[PDB]
């Protein structure tokens, strides 16, 4: 019972794209991507642990803009003239590993909602992908059809 | 994923019962109003995929229990018998934990994590018409929102 509809920067490293990342972003195997990890709190309780990847070949230098309090949507718009037009989201449950348990302050093995989101711009071009993890005791999702 | 429920059939039972507090609150009817409690299972193959419990207020849909049978589209009954079509719905998604009844119908263990989708359907004038709780084992489904 706290409703998500349907910011601390931990790290950002430039890494080669894994198979599933390269597949979602429609880019070459091992392409350079920025791996941005952020924790969203509400309140001093960790609410969402976010890992987003930006293809450096589309947004060259995008890592350099990253910092606490920075709106990446504003960076995309102001710096690269890109605004997302739609997104595709999948929702599953996955199970916390060492990293998630640290940042979400939970136990290894705890059930987490995983939202796997791919954002797109004009002509169905993927621009970034995000995986948001939330402890299942801490959130309810609202969907208004 | 697994099996894919996009966001945005055997009849187990139907009984006429008094509305609970939460059901009467959702349906905006008097406490203990008569409701039809329709329980159904939807199967993937032989695998139980959704255990549905839906409540229809008998005061809005008098005699609606008499239309209930395997294979019946309740949306069809509402439309032809009552001239009602839903115009929108609210849905909440949570995780809950199987008790004896769910464990039987969903063929899982007591205590297993289930997704619960809590749905209220509405017609013209924002009038609630029925409410549903769908339970699905967490290993067996992925939801898509696009």
């Amino acid at each position: 019972t706290e409703n998500l509809y349907f910011h601390h920067v931990l790290s950002h490293d430039i890494i080669p794209a894994s198979k599933p990342i390269a597949e979602k972003l429609q880019i070459q195997p091992e392409s350079p991507v920025v791996e941005l990890k952020r924790i969203l709190y509400n309140d001093d309780q960790p609410l969402t642990f976010e890992v987003t990847h930006y293809p450096l070949d589309l947004f060259p230098g995008i890592d350099t803009f990253i910092a606490d309090g920075v709106s990446m949507h504003d960076i995309l718009k102001q710096q690269y003239k890109v605004v997302p037009t739609h997104n595709t989201k999948l929702l599953n449950v996955v199970y916390a590993q060492q990293e998630e348990s640290k940042y979400l302050d939970c136990d290894i093995g705890d059930a987490l909602f995983e939202i796997d989101k791919t954002a797109f711009t004009s002509n169905d071009q993927p621009i970034y992908c995000s995986l948001f993890l939330m402890h299942t005791n801490r959130v309810t999702f609202t969907i208004n059809s």
